[PDB]
C-alpha cells in the first residue's frame, strides 16, 4: 500500500460491490440480490 490511504467506501454484504458511504440508493442493490421487483 505505497499510495496514500483515501476514499473508504462501503462494501455490499451480498456481493463485493462498492457504493456511496451511506445512502438509500444502495439498499436498492441489496433487495435485488434477494428477488425484489
Ligand atoms: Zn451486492
Amino acid at each position: 500500500g505505497s499510495s496514500g490511504s483515501s476514499g473508504r467506501a462501503m462494501k455490499c454484504p451480498y456481493c463485493d460491490f462498492y457504493f456511496m458511504k451511506n445512502g438509500s440508493d444502495l439498499q436498492r442493490h441489496i433487495w435485488a440480490h434477494e428477488g425484489v421487483k
